[PDB]
């Protein structure tokens, strides 16, 4: 195995994608290996003002990303989460803004962008001084229990846990803070992992820089019950970030997800190729934050 190193450097790729006509974006992207192929969902934003959801098809390559079908789905799950739960053999969609602050749905099928049940509570709990509530959840589990993890905008990251036999099922209305900092500092997108070959974990949480440019900050911990701690943690020294991802085409390294050996719940990832599929948007891009025209982008770690 190979350790964390404590200066990342990366190489990025340019925009994977450009979102098809009747969208702005391309956002908050879940991936899974799947049948040898990368398995993509993403939040979308229209012209107007309506947020959704899409799937691309399966492809094969990175370079294949920019010419697979881009698929709506009729019912959006904004910032999803997608992963295979293997205990019951059952692929979960986790999401926000349905009708509760988190929801889920199940599928044997997470090709079919509209194959998924019917929408289930994946927490209903409320938080203190958030203009947003509760976003961008992220879902790992251990051995014995599964682990909801979320922000607020708010400067705090929260986590719910049940016995893992009792997913998938609501994690009720409360939950724990596990780090709190100043609003910009812990702000959203949060994403949990666990290391292969170590026994670590690895969590990234979004941040919003001096001069509003967004970066990734990373904590680690030894179980996921336990505390967390700083890792890469400043906007010059970051996780990924302006600083290091090797990027040009966006100063922004935001929301999204590091590429996983798994499609299962335990969220496994490899300290021997840390890449990380993040949303990035031209540096003379600006206006009203829902119109922003985020892409997707590729970082590989150096090392
Ligand atoms: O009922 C649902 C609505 O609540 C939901 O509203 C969206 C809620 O999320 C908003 O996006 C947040 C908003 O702002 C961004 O942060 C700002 C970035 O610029 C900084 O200068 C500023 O200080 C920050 O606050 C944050 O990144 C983003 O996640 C979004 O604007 C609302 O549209 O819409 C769906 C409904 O179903
Ligand atoms: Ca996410
Ligand atoms: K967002």
């Amino acid at each position: 195995s190979c350790e964390l190193p404590s200066t990342y450097r990366w190489t990025s790729t340019g925009a994977l994608a450009q979102p098809r006509s009747g969208w702005v974006s391309l956002k908050d992207f879940t991936v899974v290996p799947y049948n040898g192929q990368h398995l993509v969902y993403a939040t979308t934003h229209d012209t107007g003002t309506r947020w959704g959801s899409m799937n691309f098809e399966p492809f094969g390559d990175w370079s294949q990303m920019a010419t697979a079908r881009q698929n709506a789905m009729n019912s959006p799950t904004v910032a999803p989460t997608l992963f295979y739960f293997a205990p019951k053999d059952i692929w979960v969609l986790a999401y926000q803004w349905g009708g509760s602050a988190f929801s889920y749905r199940t599928s044997h099928d997470p090709t079919d962008p509209n194959g998924w049940s019917s929408e289930q509570v994946l927490f209903s709990g409320s938080i203190a001084d958030s203009a947003t509530g509760p976003i961008d959840q992220t879902l790992i589990g251990d051995d014995t229990h599964m682990y909801l993890f979320f922000a607020g905008d708010n400067g705090k990251i929260y986590r719910a846990s049940m016995p893992i036999g009792d997913f998938p099922g609501s994690f009720g209305s409360t939950a724990t803070v596990v780090m709190s900092d100043t609003r910009n500092n812990l702000f959203e997108a949060p994403q949990v992992y666990k290391l292969q070959g170590q026994n670590r974990y690895l969590m990234i949480v979004e941040a919003i820089g001096a001069q509003g440019q967004r970066y990734f900050r990373s904590f680690t911990a030894t179980s996921l019950d336990g505390e967390w701690t700083p890792q890469a943690t400043s906007e010059s020294n970051p996780f990924a970030g302006k600083a290091n991802s090797g990027a040009t085409w966006t100063d922004d390294i935001s929301h999204g997800e590091l590429i996983r050996t798994t499609a299962d719940q335990t969220m496994t990832v490899d300290p021997c190729n840390l890449q990380l599929l993040y949303q990035g948007r031209d540096p003379g891009s600006g206006g009203t934050y829902d119109l922003l025209p985020y892409r997707p982008g590729l970082l590989t770690l150096q090392r």
